[PDB]
């Protein structure tokens, strides 16, 4: 299939979604997940290593298909969308950023049906927390990277990957520990973009992060354990429940 609606709200619905990787079909890593991501909101996904947070992010990118249940974007199954089209609407930034052998400007504009404008490129970098280091860099945005970011540190690579995701105006944004290496100032830009930017009403967000301050501001928090959601609610509700999240916050 290949759907390409002009506008896409970014409404994500996981409906009793279960999943087992192809190479270990006998073990469900995600079990009966049901939750919704709405435009203008942020959902934080927390839990121990191996609880399935990255796997959820992988399914939302349509890298794999649910073993059970359904996952809809604007009421339609992800596969019904033209892969290129879907790849634009849904953006994911991960722990290890994908860099190219082009220039920083080309790296941020990579994968666009429309060659951007330096003003737009710069704006994406300002919001991702990349602009700053790039500016104080001899040759700035024209600077060329030696594949895999030899000259770029970890944080600089993440900030750049995030810019590439932002300049597409995704209606669905996925942050999987995408800023674990960002400096203080860039981290504030990520917070501004998630909770203060006008752009937030045009996209839903799945947030996986170690920064408990960002988590606390989330509209919804889902605690993942052994592939299943054990707790769900705002920060206060979960703190009041004094359950898994509560135990996590106060370590
Ligand atoms: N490529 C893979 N093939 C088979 N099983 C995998 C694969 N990747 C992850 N898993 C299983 O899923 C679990 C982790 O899911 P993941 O989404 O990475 O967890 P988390 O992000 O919470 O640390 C692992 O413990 C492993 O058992
Ligand atoms: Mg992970």
């Amino acid at each position: 299939g290949l759907l390409t609606p002009l506008h896409l709200e970014g409404l994500v619905q996981f409906q009793d979604v279960s999943f087992a990787y192809p190479n270990r079909p006998d073990v469900l890593v995600l079990q009966g997940l049901t939750f919704t991501l709405r435009p203008g909101e942020v959902t934080a996904l927390v839990g121990p290593n191996g609880s399935g947070k990255s796997t959820v992010a992988a399914l939302l990118q349509n890298l794999y298909q649910p073993t059970g249940g359904q996952l809809l974007l604007d009421g339609k199954p992800l596969p019904q969308y033209e892969h290129r089209y879907l790849h634009r609407q849904v953006a994911a930034v991960g722990q290890e950023p994908q860099v190219f052998g082009r220039s920083l400007q080309e790296n941020i504009a990579y994968g666009l049906t429309q060659k951007p404008t330096m003003e737009e490129i710069t704006a994406a970098a300002v919001k991702s927390g990349a602009h700053s280091f790039i500016s104080g860099l001899p040759q700035g945005y024209d600077t060329e990277v030696d594949e895999a970011g030899s000259q770029l540190s970890g944080g600089q690579r993440q900030a750049v990957a995030l810019a590439r995701a932002l300049i597409r105006k995704p209606c669905v944004l996925i942050l999987d520990d995408a800023t674990s290496a960002l400096d203080a100032n860039s981290q504030l830009q990520v917070e501004q973009l998630l909770y203060e930017s006008p752009e937030r009403y045009s996209r839903s967000v799945l947030l996986i992060t170690q920064h408990l301050s960002l988590v606390e501001q989330a509209d919804h928090i889902l605690f993942l354990e052994g592939g299943a959601i054990r707790e769900g609610g705002t920060h206060q509700q979960l703190m009041e429940k004094k359950g898994c999240y509560w135990a996590m916050v106060q370590a």
